[PDB]
């Protein structure tokens, strides 16, 4: 605990609850700048100027000998210029400042002051440029034809058509011939740093209230290093529980098992237990010694299981299409519509809507311009043009505890797009067949409702 | 104890607990700068300007003698310029300053003041430049053909295509023709030092509170030289224990022997004994004479052993593939999948996941574009292109106390990629066979659970 | 419980013979050529 | 093993590109290229009481 990423609203000289990573009382510490001078700084400058692809190819074809003449010319020019710089400036914290501690009013000084204060801000800067000057593609051409009666033919002529200047400039600085223009700003940035105008807040340096001279032990600051280490299993469960609030809200009503009165008490059940872990965290602020007690709240895994159990599913009954000129070899099409003469493989619950994290879609790509069978995970037809979604449905690419244990694997024959989807094994993954795209797990019906 | 690497947040004139290497009260010592002048400095300047690879090769081929003509030209130019400088500036500590000691009222002056204070900061600077100007690769070429009826053919012409300017500049300085531009900054850096603007904090000089004139023996500072020497076996165990906290956290739940209730009490057991050694260190601060007492905490080795004992393993049963045109010679393939006609060699627990420090992976490289058998440790197929993965699994490259005692060695035949992996010996290392890549130890099943 | 009955639009490219029919959820899944749009009309079975 | 002051290593240099037998004290094969290692072991160049 010596640095922390900048968080907007930070005010120099304020408490910082290093465990909760929140912000605390402002102006507890007054820093007097005895000397007005920018701190020492460190500079970097990586620059590239890629070759000048200068290529002139020129033609001169003449033929004469009722006398005829031929005079043909050509001219091809190229010029690819590229540029790139990256300037990094990092300042330091001045060593000639005075730190003091001001007294505030709270019967709970621990929650007001916190643990550590923001002494000085680590400042810096950044630069990033790219110039892409495209070729000229000069195309000077010409033809002539003098037969004897007379004849002239000069209907051949063309000129350059190319000029691309792509410029990207990314800067983080402070207030006080395109290749060359970028260079001057890039070089001026180097020289500008020496003037010490590159004051952009990057990091904050933390200091302990004990080291303050003016601190006469207004309180006993906690040391959260061990408390944070012990209470890590709880911190992760916080992010997971917050994420699964959006699980319930995102999915619509028309795909809940119990119907109307399932959204609210699933939403309320998650938030009610979100309170239990949030107040446990707030309790650790008052009593870091309370980190010993084990959690007394339902696991995110068990509650997540409860979420998926109450979700309707689609019975994607894969069917083996029969194609002529095939013996003991079928064509597996995963379509929900019953077919005639197609052998059904298996009928299983599946997810026909997104908004359920941990799931990805397997959208078959059928050529509208042809008949090729494709199977792309998380890649719809919309990426390409004139293709058809035989079937799209989100699924779990990986297994889950006691829910998604049965397996499905995709295999394709390069010569002929006969979809070969079958119940694969951990060995099909270990030793993959040619053109085997992806494998996915589907929920097991053996789960108890 | 005279110098210490800079630690951000350091404030001139503050206590320093040399044993704990932490920071203590700020502004215990006030340093008055009687004279405003930068201290004497030492400069270095190492410079290289590599040759100018100037190479012109030019062609002039003519042939004439129904009269024909041939006129061929060429031109090849090269110019490789390289540059490099390294400027080091180191200041000194002024000898004409006054040091004083300010009183802070505390019941524990030892833990507040510490042992030594930060008198002056050793300042300096740095420079590092590299210019790589690539060749022009001028390619002037031409051809001509005059047959007698007439004929002209000039369809041969090309121009230079190369211009690379790689610039890297690394600077540590203070606030107040690319080859030549770098030189001016490099030379200006030399001249800039004379003005004494190269004030970058590098080292901190420590002073003893006893030598202060104003010190009337406010306390009796400890001498931690002997205490630190005695308590070194404990300091190492600290870093090891902190490292193995991430051991447990990194590895997932699905590869723990006891399952759910193994992560938390393995995590808690490590942190609980992390407290015991951290408080022992904090106790040495109050009582350095307490360095005599031997440790009363479990060894990192024994606790580490406990970590690996509770880890599931993979039974990589190596099998000898039979290849035609081989007598009494097989092909050992280390694959977990049972094969037909392949002789199994040994079946052993192994680690199929990283996140366990002290382990490295042996990822076979199988040519997807061919059939070559490869065996690269810590080097996957991803480095190359079109290389199927036979087997990858992390292992201990070295032995461990009473866990990893059985050996495996890799040998390969240059003429034919017949993987020759066998139970090697310590002498197989001493005298290695040709193309023998690596040897590794696998856990011994004889360990008592 | 209001709009449950379905209508679907289909058109023949060669001749513009409007082919609008009572489609199904599967007609959406596997659409015929030049089938433009499908829409639901209120069901008279709703109780007033 | 090193780490014992007052000791130096005698690392035989065997040509991997050939068969020459070499014996260099405190000079391993790493200084040169393609030299197999026969034996390396730190020893006292001088006597001790």
């Amino acid at each position: 605990g010596e640095v922390v990423p900048y968080k907007a609203g930070m005010q120099r000289g304020q408490g910082y609850n290093t465990y909760l990573q929140s912000l605390c009382v402002k102006d507890a510490v007054t820093i007097e700048r005895h000397d007005d001078s920018n701190p020492p700084f460190k500079k970097e400058y990586y620059s590239e100027f890629i070759e000048e692809y200068e290529k002139i190819a020129k033609s001169m074809r003449i033929s004469a000998g009722v006398n005829v003449d031929i005079l043909n010319r050509s001219e091809f020019e190229t010029s690819t210029l590229t540029y790139e710089v990256k300037v990094l400036v990092q300042h330091q914290v001045s060593v000639l400042d005075k730190h003091s501690f001001n007294k505030i009013q709270t019967t709970t000084p621990h929650a007001t002051y916190g643990d550590r204060f923001i002494a000085d801000f680590i400042k810096g800067g950044h630069f990033y440029a790219r110039v892409s000057i495209t070729a000229k593609n000069s195309s000077e051409t010409s033809e002539l034809k003098q037969s004897a009666t007379q004849e002239v033919e000069r209907a051949v002529s063309s000129i350059k058509r190319n000029a691309s200047v792509k410029i990207t400039i990314i800067e983080s600085t402070g207030t006080s011939s395109d290749l060359l223009a970028v260079k001057e700003k890039a070089d001026q940035f180097y020289k500008d740093a020496d003037s010490g105008k590159h004051s952009y807040v990057l990091f904050a340096v933390l200091g302990k209230y004990r080291n303050l001279s003016n601190f006469e032990s207004y309180f006993a600051p906690f040391d959260y290093q061990m408390a944070s280490l012990r209470s890590w299993a709880l911190f992760n469960d916080f992010t997971l529980y917050k994420a699964i609030e959006t699980m319930i809200k995102a999915v619509p009503e028309s795909k809940f098992k119990d119907g109307p009165e399932r959204k609210t008490q699933l939403i309320k059940q998650a938030i009610n237990i979100f309170e239990t872990i949030r107040d446990r965290v707030i309790l650790i602020s008052e009593h870091p010694e309370a980190a010993k007690e084990d959690p007394d709240h339902m696991k995110p895994g068990d509650f997540r299981l409860e979420v998926l159990n109450s979700i309707q599913t689609k019975l994607f009954h894969a069917q083996s299409q029969p194609i002529p000129n095939t013996d003991d070899y079928w064509t597996d099409v995963i379509l929900t519509t019953k077919g005639s003469g197609n052998q059904p493989l298996f009928t299983f619950p599946a997810f026909d809507f997104g908004d359920l994290i941990g799931t990805e879609v397997v959208s078959f790509g059928k050529k509208k311009n042809g008949e090729e069978y494709n199977c792309l995970i998380g890649e719809r037809v919309t990426s390409l043009d004139d293709y058809k979604e035989l079937s799209y449905f989100w699924v779990f690419p990986d297994s889950v505890q006691k829910f998604a244990m049965e397996m499905y694997g995709v295999s394709k024959v390069p010569t002929r797009n006969y979809m070969r989807v079958y119940a694969a094994d951990q060995s099909d993954i270990e030793n993959p067949r040619p053109y085997q795209r992806f494998w996915f797990y589907v929920p097991s019906a053996n789960s108890p409702p």
